[PDB]
Parts: C-alpha cells; sequence; structure tokens
C-alpha cells in the first residue's frame, strides 16, 4: 500500500465515529505501523482494544494540557521506534458555554484560554516534542473546520482556535520544512453522529450541508480517513501548508438562497 | 467632519509612532470626542499630554491581562459618557523569543498563552464589557498584520494569535450585528520605526516592502489613520466583519522573483 | 470634502438605482468635479439630465465592446480635463441564459466571450486607455460581487468574469501602481430593486442577505457610493490592490442552518 | 491500485516535462486506463507512442478553439468506452506579449480572449460535451497557479485566465456534484524545464521556490501527477470544488524578506 512501512502514531481516537478511527482504518490499509495515544485511565481498555484491531499494542497515555506528559509520550514511543515518520493530531476541545448560543455570552478569559491551549498549542507542542525523533520525510496532520474561516452559529471560541491552528500548520511547515517534514490540515465537514455532551445538536448543519453542498452528501470519516492517508504518504510529497478541505465542496459555495 | 460627535476610546497610544496616534490623529480632524487607556502608571503623564493634544482629559488606566481592570475601564468611562461609538483595538504584545528565530524554538505554553491572551482574546473581552454602554450604530477596530495569513520569518506565535483576532472580528460582527454594530480590522503594512526592545529588526521587510508592493513604498500611520477613522464612521455602515489591507498592496503580490 | 478639486469618470449611471449613482452621489458631496459615460443614443437625455443633477454637462458615449469608442472616449475627456483623477468602472454584462438555471445549460463560448469581454477585459481596458492622462495620484475603482469568491446559484458565467475582474484589480495595482495609481474594487451585496430583463429574481437572496447576514440588513447604493469616494479619495492612498467587502458582513459568515 | 478500472481522458501530454505526463504515469500505476488527446498532426506520432507507453491506442485530436472537435473528441471516445470515469483538463495558452513585461502592455481584447479562451472556457466546455457519457461518480482535473490568487510578474493575463478557471472548478462542481461528479483543480508551483518559446524564463521564480518555500525545492511533475491521482480516484470522494496547491508550500509563505 502506498504507506508501507510508515510508523504513524495516531492521538484523538476515542471511538468508531472519530474521525482518527476513519484515519487509522485508511492508514492501516495502506500498510501503516500504527501507535495511539488516549486520555484517562477509564479508556485505556477501550483503545487498546483498537489498537489491537489495527494490529498493535502501542497505546501511550497523554494528556496534552500537561508538558510533562508530552515530553513522556515521546519519551515511550522512543523505547519501540526508532524514529516517526507520522503524526494524526486530532483533538479538540472548548468548554460547553464558549460552543453554544452567542459568542460573548460564552465567552470567558479561562474558556478562551483553554479552548486555544487544547485544540491549537497542543499541535505545534506535540510537533516540537516529536521533532528529534521525526524522520526526515515525516509528515504531520491535524484537523480543522470552516468555522475558522467564517463565522458559523454556535462554533465561536472553537472558530478562533481553529484559525490559530490554521495558521500554526503554516509556521509549522516554515519551521520543520528545510528538515524535509510536511505539515497540513484537513479541514472537515460535520460528521453524522449525536452529539455528545458539551457539543450543541449540530443536526441543523448536517441537513444543510447535505442539502447545499455540490456533492449533495455529508461526508464520512471513510473519505477524512482516505485523504489524511494520502497527506501523511509519499504521494502527497509536494504538499505542505496546506488546509484541504474535505467536506462534499461545502466550502466552495453560499447555499440555502 | 465624517465622525462628528462620535465618542470614540482609543486603546494602544504609546507614542508618536503609534498606530493609536495616527487614528486618533484622523478622528480628531473629522469631529470625534476621543477617550484614551494606557498601562502602567509612568506613562500618565505622556498619554495625558497626548489626550490634551486631542482635547481631551478622559484617560483611564487598563491592563488587559486582568478582568477587574477591563470593567473598572468602562465603569469610569460611563461617569463620563452615556454611551460609547467607537473602540479602537491597538493592543499587541508576544514574548521575544517567540517572534525571534525559529517558530518551535519559541514555541511554550506560556508565551502562547501571553500573545493569544493579549494580542486576541482582549478585544472581544473589551467588546463584551463595553457592550450594555455601545450605541446602536458603534464601530469597533482592531488591528492586525499579514502574519495572520501566511508565514512570515520571527512573526512566528504573533501569527497565530493575530489569526484569531482575525476570526474574533467575525464572530463579534455576528454577535453584536444585530443589535446594529459594526466590528473590522485593518491589516496593517509595517510602519517605519527603530524596532523596540522584544521585537526584532524589520528593516528588511520594511525594504522589501518598498521594492515590492503595487505603489513601491510603504505606508504610513497617517494612512492607517485615515482608513481605520473611515471605518469608524457612517461611511462605513454597509462594512462589517472585514479584515481591510492598508498595506500599500503588498499583500495582493508575490514579489522578490 | 474629502474629494475636493478631484476629476473623476463614472460609467455606468443607468437609473437611480444603479450603483455608479450612489457613488456619484458621495462624490459630489465631498466635492469631486464628474463626468459621465453612457451607451444607447436613446439613454443620452437621461444621462445628461444626471450629469446635470451632479453639476456637470461632461457626458461620452462609450460602448466598451469597441476599442474606437474607447480611445474616443479619453480624446474627448481630454479636451476638458487636462488629467483624470478617478475611474469608476459600474459595468456589467452577462447573457441571460447564462445567468439563469443550470451553470452549463447556459455555457456557450459565445456567451463565455461576452459576459468576460464587457465585465472584465473592459476595465483595464479603459485603465490602459487613460493611462496618458491619469494623474500620478489617480485611483481606479471597479465593482464586483460575492459569487466570484464562492459559487452562487444563477450567478454562472458572470462568476468566472468577475473572478478575472478582481484578477485585474491585483494586475493592474502593480502594472500602474510605481507611477502611484490606486486600483481597487468594492464586492457589493445585492442592491434590492426589480430584477431587470436578462436578469434573474434575487428576491430570494435579498431576503437570505437581510436574515443572515451580520448586520442583519442588505446594503444600499448610499453605503456602497460612502465606500467608493473613500477608495477614490487620498484617505485611501494606503490601499491598492484591494477587494472591500460592502455587504453588510454576509461574505464572513456560513448562514441559514 | 487505487484508480483499478477508472477510464481516464488525458489531455494536453505533449512532452515528457508535461505536467499531463506526471498524471498519466501515476494512473497508470495505479490501474488506470487510458485515452490522449493531441493539437497539430505533426504530433500526431508522438502522442502515439506516448499513448502505447501507457498502455493504449486511444488517441484523438482536438483543438479546443473548436467546438466541432469538442464534440468529435467525445464521439470518437464513446465508440470504445461506454462511459468516462476521469478527466484531466491539461491546456493552457497566452499569446507571448501578454504574459511578458508589463501587465498593460501586453493587454488587447484578442490577447485577452485568446487567453480566456483556451485557459479557462475549454475546462468547462470539455465537461459539458463529455457530461451524457461521465460516470455517476467521475472526476474532473484541472491545473492552475499561484498567479491566478496573487499577483506574479509577467503572469499577466493568464493570471487572469487561470482566476476565471479556478471560479469554474467552483461552478462545475454544483452543476456536476448532484450526479456526483468532482471538479477539482491543483494549482502546482512552477515545473523546471527551458521555458519555450512564448514563455518568459522563469528560472529566477524557480530559485525563488527553491530559496523559500517551506520544502525549499521545486516540486515535480511526479509529485503533481500523484496528487493528481488521488484526486481522480475514490480515496477523494469527499473532495470537490477545491484548488489544491502542490508547491511545496510556496503559496503559504511570503519569502524573500
Ligand atoms: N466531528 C466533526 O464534524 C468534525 C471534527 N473536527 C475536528 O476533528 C478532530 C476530531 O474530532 P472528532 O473525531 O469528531 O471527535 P472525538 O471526540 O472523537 O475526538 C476528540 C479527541 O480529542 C481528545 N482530547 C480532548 N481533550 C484532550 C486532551 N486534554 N488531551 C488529549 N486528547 C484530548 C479527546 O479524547 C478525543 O479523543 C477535532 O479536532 C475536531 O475539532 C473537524 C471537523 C468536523
Ligand atoms: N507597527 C507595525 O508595523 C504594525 C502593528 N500592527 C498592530 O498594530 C497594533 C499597534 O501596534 P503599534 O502601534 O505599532 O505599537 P505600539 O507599541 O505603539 O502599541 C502597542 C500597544 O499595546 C499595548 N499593550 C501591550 N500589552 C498591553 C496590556 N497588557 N494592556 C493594555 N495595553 C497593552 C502597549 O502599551 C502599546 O500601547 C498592534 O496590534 C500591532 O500588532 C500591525 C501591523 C503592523
Ligand atoms: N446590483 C447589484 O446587486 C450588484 C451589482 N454589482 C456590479 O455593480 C456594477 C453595476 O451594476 P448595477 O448598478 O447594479 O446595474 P446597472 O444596470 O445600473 O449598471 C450596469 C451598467 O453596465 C453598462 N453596460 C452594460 N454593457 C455595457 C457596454 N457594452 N458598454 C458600456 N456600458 C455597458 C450598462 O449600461 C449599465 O450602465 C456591475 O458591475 C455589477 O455587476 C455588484 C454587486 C451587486
Ligand atoms: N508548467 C508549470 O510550471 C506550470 C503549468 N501549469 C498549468 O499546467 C497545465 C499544463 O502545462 P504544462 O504541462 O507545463 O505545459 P505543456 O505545454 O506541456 O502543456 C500545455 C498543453 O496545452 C495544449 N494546448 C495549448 N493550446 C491548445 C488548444 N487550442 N487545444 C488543445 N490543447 C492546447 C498544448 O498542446 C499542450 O499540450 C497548463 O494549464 C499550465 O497553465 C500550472 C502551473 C505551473
Ligand atoms: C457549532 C458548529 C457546529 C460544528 C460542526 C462540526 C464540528 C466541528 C468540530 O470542530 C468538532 O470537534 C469538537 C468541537 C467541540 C468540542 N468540545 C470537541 C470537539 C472534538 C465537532 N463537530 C461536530
Ligand atoms: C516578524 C515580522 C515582522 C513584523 C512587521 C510588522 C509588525 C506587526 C505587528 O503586529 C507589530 O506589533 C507588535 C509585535 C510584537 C510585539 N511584542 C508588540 C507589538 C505591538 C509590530 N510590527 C512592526
Ligand atoms: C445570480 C445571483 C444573484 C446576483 C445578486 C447581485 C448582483 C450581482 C451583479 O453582478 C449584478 O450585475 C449584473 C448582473 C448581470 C447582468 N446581465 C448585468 C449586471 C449589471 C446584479 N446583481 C443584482
Ligand atoms: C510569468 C510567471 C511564471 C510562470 C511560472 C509557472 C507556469 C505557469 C503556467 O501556467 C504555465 O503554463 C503556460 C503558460 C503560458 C503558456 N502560453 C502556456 C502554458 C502551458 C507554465 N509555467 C511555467
Amino acid at each position: 500500500g502506498f504507506l508501507d512501512g510508515k510508523r504513524i502514531l495516531l492521538t484523538g481516537l476515542l471511538s468508531n465515529r472519530s474521525i482518527a478511527y476513519g484515519i487509522a482504518k485508511a492508514c492501516k490499509r495502506e500498510g501503516a505501523e500504527l501507535a495511539f495515544t488516549y486520555v484517562g485511565d477509564r479508556f485505556k481498555d477501550r483503545i487498546t482494544e483498537f489498537a489491537a484491531e489495527f494490529g498493535s499494542e502501542l497505546v501511550f497515555p497523554c494528556d496534552v494540557a500537561d508538558d510533562a506528559q508530552i515530553d513522556a509520550l515521546f519519551a515511550s514511543l522512543k523505547t519501540h521506534w526508532d524514529s516517526l515518520d507520522g503524526l494524526v493530531h486530532s483533538i479538540g476541545f472548548a468548554p460547553r458555554e464558549a460552543i453554544a448560543g452567542d459568542f460573548l455570552d460564552g465567552l470567558t478569559r479561562e474558556n478562551f484560554r483553554i479552548a486555544h491551549d487544547i485544540s491549537a498549542y497542543s499541535f505545534p507542542a506535540l510537533a516540537k516534542a516529536a521533532l528529534p525523533m521525526l524522520s526526515d520525510d515525516a509528515s504531520l496532520l491535524t484537523l480543522s473546520y470552516l468555522g475558522a474561516e467564517r463565522a458559523i452559529p454556535n462554533y465561536n471560541t472553537m472558530g478562533l482556535a481553529k484559525a490559530a491552528l490554521e495558521a500554526s500548520v503554516r509556521y509549522l511547515a516554515v519551521s520543520l520544512g528545510a528538515k524535509g517534514v510536511r505539515v497540513n490540515a484537513i479541514s472537515a465537514g460535520p460528521i453524522k453522529t449525536l452529539a455528545a455532551s458539551g457539543i450543541k445538536s449540530f443536526g441543523k448543519i448536517l441537513d444543510f450541508v447535505e442539502s447545499n453542498s455540490p456533492l449533495k452528501r455529508n461526508v464520512t470519516i471513510e473519505q477524512v480517513g482516505n485523504a489524511g492517508a494520502f497527506l501523511l504518504s509519499d504521494l502527497a510529497s509536494g504538499v505542505t501548508a496546506e488546509v484541504m478541505h474535505v467536506d462534499s465542496g461545502f466550502n466552495a459555495v453560499v447555499g440555502g438562497m
């Protein structure tokens, strides 16, 4: 497959509806060797089962709020792998009130801080901690959303954090590029599932994308997964600093009129 | 003038090379009534002199790192003005190492936090604290730089913060727009002066803009000031959520080839 | 006013709902001296009346499909004015079928050709013919629409032409900038009026902008006019190669969800 | 391979330095069945040899300036293939003077017309003529350049045409998307070769990209080819209306300062 022998660490695989799950499935299909992170001891068994499904026992805890755990992640990974060829950053969080209702109603210094700390800072932080062991042709991938580019109802403080994240893709690409490392994001369309506690229903958005996107359908984690696998691979060796929309073309229209 | 009777609060007027100084000069010319903020008691005399130059004694301290000072600013201003018609956010800061040399070399959680706290969060924070006294047709203005859009050497962590700031312009515009309030940014070109301690020399950038921008010259605080006065005025009543480049057209070219 | 003594030629003033009418009204208010073009002899009396309303008898015919009429326009204008300080290009046309229904249904080589010839080529063509008599600090302005940036239903072939027009703003800015001439566009929101023969009803779009734009209202020709007057003036001397949205912020959101 | 059984027509394969050659090589590797077009009878032997290299005798003449030849192309192809799964539009032309020196110096109505006719119109024209035989999940691909987005020296009239071409990607995506057809462009970086008669030397641009792009190297036709093969494939089924940069990240920086 087109990722034969590539060693790729994936963060954020929480369930089989996780974008990271779709990415892992495509990476494994194309020949990659995988490793996984998780946060919260109650998830250790679940992530270990997912890792085994993808032929791996390489599972490590990492809360990206914690500098020591970030450093420990790579020290642990290094005991198994001399080098890292891929990193998937599929980690996002904003406090419930900061992504519901009016933008200013949910805006506080602490909500702003946490959303940017977890959703934005953590990407180049992982990249920096990984750097000593990154292969010269490594590929780093994060996930964003159209709310970084244009104001979408409720996305609010997360839209600010994602804008900073997309900027970090560009600055990382310059920093790591002379070595040969590529850095990209996928701007994914919404993925249909029941909105978890802390996230407002986005059913209306899913209906609107299905009715108005060029392809008249929502994207799947399989579609986002395949695009991710492509970007992590040498097929994409000419591509860096890119925010690739995988969203059935929805970003490119003015729908609903 | 086109700002007759408009009451406008300006932050960030530090010296006569401050972008806020150019904005204040144009606003006063067009008939505005002004008020000013400062940070650091050693600057009280200087800002008071500037305020007097612009026909005002309305001077208030405000370190935007501090929630209590933000609230106190508007309580103080309110003892003078029933309503606020304009707000100029001309406040930026990133730690020295975070805007010099390699992006990852100067990246730390705390440097990231401070740059985003001061340069990004503080804009909608001021807007939210001001909201009860904002006139229905008020206009809020911030300042950004091309480094938010594309990777520019050394801008580094400030580029991430400015991307979040430009996103905040859009989310603020939605939040405040039904009331009638407009929210915009000027993406200013570099302003020629000796780079202060904490900021790397940008002489090469100034030379490059002078040699490669469409107008073959750097922008001035007078030019940025006039564009700012326009955006704060009813001349610009159709304009909101906009990031306006005032940069001699430099953003629109690929120069130096 | 801020355009005192500026000599500005306006094309495309067809009726009192024309964007050019709003621009002319604001330019005259701010002290400009105006001249006007028209196409079609049956409109000579009407444009002459409009010109008189704005204190001018300088009226010239010009079908921009015709090289000879373009050259003759400036030869005629030159008999009155030594130099030209402003040019307003408010000319658009696409064949009826090319802006109604499906994009490919209305696509023919000739429809493509005419839409690009009249709506795009004519802007730098006028600029080139004017160049010998342009003042060193002249300002050239055209009008575009969000359909150049994202696919909007029915805009179709006009969206392609407007994308080429916005690109021409950038290339013109480089070409004319060393002399000191500025070149900009306003991306105007829809203007409420009965859609003329050849243009599909855009009532649904007007309703959608009123319901979803940040300012929750459609823009007016007065608002577009004032932004245009600003860009034509020395207030905007730092601004070139810019496409300025004057659209109540609508471009910056994802509405209707 | 990931294009197993896909039937793909490629235009514009002129030499082994053609971007279409890199695309053909990657498509064949991944299992596609190919067909080819050419213009000019003196090239019949050369394109037939290239087709044979890629396991095909399906070669057809088509000057896209000519409506009858466009229709005849698909009638001919249809005698071999019931359906078409992919179309590669790798056709560009602008008259020599229109892409050398000053933008206005090389601007004429006819130069504008030809550049837009051949480089822009021809893409949706081919799509429309192909439509009856396009598979429901077909994928159409064109090639653009950063000069569509920002002013690059000499690109001039071609920059306008490419902006219209990128807009056509979006309008085509809406038109063909309900059927299930995807439409994308690759914005390719410059490809190192001796600039042919009619094209100015771009050596300085190649040096500048090598020195300033994030990856510090120019892109190759192999890299553009692999990205093209990806977009033509079901791996990219979530991607449409996209302009993907394959340019070593150069679009995302401000270089040379
Ligand atoms: N789900 C959707 O419609 C879309 C999601 N995205 C982005 O895709 C990425 C993945 O989201 P999903 O797969 O849909 O949801 P998810 O909930 O399955 O994944 C989010 C992950 O972030 C991890 N996380 C949160 N705080 C963490 C911390 N302090 N330390 C380490 N991990 C932490 C979670 O454990 C979880 O694994 C996120 O960045 C999200 O913003 C983007 C676009 C659309
Ligand atoms: N100077 C330039 O070339 C360009 C500057 N900008 C932006 O323009 C704005 C103004 O910059 P300048 O006028 O050039 O420099 P400046 O130094 O004169 O203004 C910066 C202001 O930020 C204030 N500030 C910093 N931390 C603060 C805090 N905790 N609380 C309250 N105020 C604080 C400073 O006191 C100072 O008044 C900034 O946002 C800057 O990023 C943008 C583009 C270009
Ligand atoms: N009306 C709207 O909602 C919006 C209009 N625009 C653009 O604003 C500009 C002005 O449009 P409107 O004022 O609304 O309509 P308008 O009909 O009043 O102006 C169009 C003008 O183009 C002129 N024109 C057409 N073919 C010409 C030729 N061969 N030679 C010389 N003039 C020719 C017409 O005579 C007319 O004066 C156009 O470029 C339009 O595309 C943009 C955005 C929104
Ligand atoms: N070569 C480069 O650095 C870059 C090229 N592009 C674009 O990539 C595409 C391919 O360019 P290249 O492979 O580099 O050059 P190329 O010369 O090998 O391909 C251009 C093709 O256009 C065809 N063509 C020109 N007029 C035609 C007509 N009337 N009918 C049918 N075909 C016609 C030519 O025969 C030739 O096959 C073009 O669209 C070009 O603008 C984009 C970016 C960078
Ligand atoms: C408000 C706009 C609707 C969002 C649609 C798409 C969308 C975009 C996202 O960024 C997202 O991810 C999260 C968002 C918030 C939190 N706390 C955690 C996560 C993982 C989920 N979804 C579904
Ligand atoms: C590194 C890229 C050069 C920047 C050119 C333009 C530029 C952009 C800016 O954002 C800027 O403002 C600051 C930046 C940092 C801090 N600590 C404080 C401030 C007020 C100054 N300048 C001059
Ligand atoms: C199809 C999308 C709706 C357009 C909304 C805004 C809009 C955008 C326009 O560009 C426009 O101008 C014309 C369009 C066509 C022709 N033949 C002539 C003209 C002058 C009018 N309007 C109203
Ligand atoms: C002027 C800017 C330099 C262009 C660099 C990249 C570039 C961009 C291109 O679009 C290009 O393609 C052509 C351009 C003109 C013609 N007549 C025919 C073709 C096929 C070649 N190259 C090399």
